[PDB]
């Protein structure tokens, strides 16, 4: 059925990634995966299988309650990071660790301090996310994992753990790059915004954290096409921060709607009235998008090292009928994107939106864990279909 075009100039070594954060708070809420062949299979064996060679988990401080009642969206912290990356390295996958430095969802609205540092001052506050940083890839190490690339902060667009001011911010990304730095020389330090659509930003974020001596290898960016703009204008943003800076490039997190259909009963982000959809709203649709966006990293040239797939497998703890029913799960294994528990650390947005996944119609996975053709991707970008 799926055709592929050939990515052309594609590198054999490309980082084709995968963040799959959310798949140990959906298998402790029961959901199963299978492979092609239609049998029960570990997903990073799938995603292995299908020529993934990344897998990116998200690392939340602290992301529960006093009382321990996760806030969900996963409830990513550093325990299930190295659940995560034991997997991925077993899988011969590299890890990406992209640590928000907050206890929930860090992007562009939202860049709050952790609880834990709420009340500390600038120094250290400093001091605490170095601290963090170093201890947190020291047990991912002692854990045996082969840890690629860490990500300090994430879609860091207006703010880092509750600061706002740029030259405070730049700090930051140095105290968590030094963690990276002192404890492997091979490990890739990424820096994530988003918005490449918009006139300017990238160069200004680019030259900003060069006035401010930040050290980093990877300017990584968001690209969701829905939002952010056409695929000439972010291999022209990234090219220009690749040339002007001699960094690498990487879009770090991406997806595309292969349904419009609600999986789960809770609405779906996407496909949305104002969106750009320059796709069908297939399978191959969601195929050719991903072999889009990987094109136009390819075509940055040296540069453009990969392309992360954001949540392929986000999909439903049970049908949309069962809301009622799926709210119990969600609420008790943070296996939708938040739980009514986080109110407290964000009462504006996880407060009033909480529920199950907004995503289930963007994985490569169906509604019953079964691959879709679109996972061939990652595959045929490299010879295209027959
Ligand atoms: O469910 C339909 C409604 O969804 C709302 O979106 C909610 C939050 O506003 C939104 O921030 C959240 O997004 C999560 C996280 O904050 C974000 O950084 C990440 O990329 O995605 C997460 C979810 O996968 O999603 C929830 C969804 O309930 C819309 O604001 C609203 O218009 C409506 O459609
Ligand atoms: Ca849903």
């Amino acid at each position: 059925g799926l055709y592929v075009e050939k990515v052309s100039g594609l590198r054999k070594d490309f980082i084709k990634g995968v963040d799959v954060s959310s798949i140990i708070a959906l298998e402790e809420s029961g959901v199963a995966f299978y492979n092609e062949s239609g049998k029960k299979q570990d997903i990073f064996k799938t995603l292995k299988e299908a020529g993934v060679n990344y897998v990116r988990v998200r690392i939340w401080n602290d992301p529960y309650d006093a009382n321990g009642n996760g806030y969900g969206g996963g409830n990513n912290d550093l325990e299930k990071a190295i659940q995560i990356g034991k997997r991925a390295t077993a899988n011969g996958m590299k890890l990406l660790a992209d640590f928000h430095y907050s206890d929930f969802w860090a992007d562009p609205a939202k860049q709050k301090a952790p609880k834990a540092w709420a009340n500390l001052n600038f120094e250290d506050k400093k001091t605490a996310l170095y601290q963090y940083t170093k201890q947190s890839l020291k047990a991912m190490k002692a854990a045996g994992i082969d840890i690629g690339m860490v990500q300090v902060g994430n879609e860091t667009n207006g703010g880092l753990a509750g600061e706002t001011d740029w030259a405070k911010m730049s700090q930051l990304f140095n105290a968590g790059s030094q963690a990276v730095r002192e404890t492997d020389s091979n490990i890739l330090v990424a820096l994530h915004f988003t918005n490449p659509e918009t006139s300017g930003r990238y160069a200004w974020i680019a030259e900003t954290l060069h006035r401010h001596h930040v050290d980093y290898d990877v300017f990584a960016s968001s690209y969701y096409p829905f939002w952010h703009g056409t695929l000439k204008n972010l291999t022209s943003v990234l090219t220009s921060v690749a040339d002007t800076y001699g960094k690498k490039v990487m879009v770090a997190a991406t997806s595309y709607t292969y349904t419009a259909e609600d999986g789960d009963g809770h609405g779906n982000t996407a496909p949305k009235n104002g969106q750009t959809l320059n796709n069908p709203v297939t399978v191959q649709g969601q195929a050719n998008a991903v072999r889009d966006v990987i094109q136009a990293v390819s075509d940055v040239g040296e540069a453009g090292i990969g392309v992360f797939y954001w949540e392929p497998a986000w999909i439903p703890v049970g049908p949309a009928h069962r809301l009622e029913k799926n709210k119990a799960l969600w609420e008790t294994y943070g296996s939708g994107w938040a739980t009514s528990y986080a109110a407290e650390y964000d009462p504006e947005d996880a407060g009033k939106w909480f529920g199950g996944s907004a995503v289930d119609n963007q994985a490569l996975f169906d509604f019953k864990g079964r691959p879709l053709p679109s996972l061939h991707v990652f595959q045929y970008v490299d010879t295209g279909t027959p």
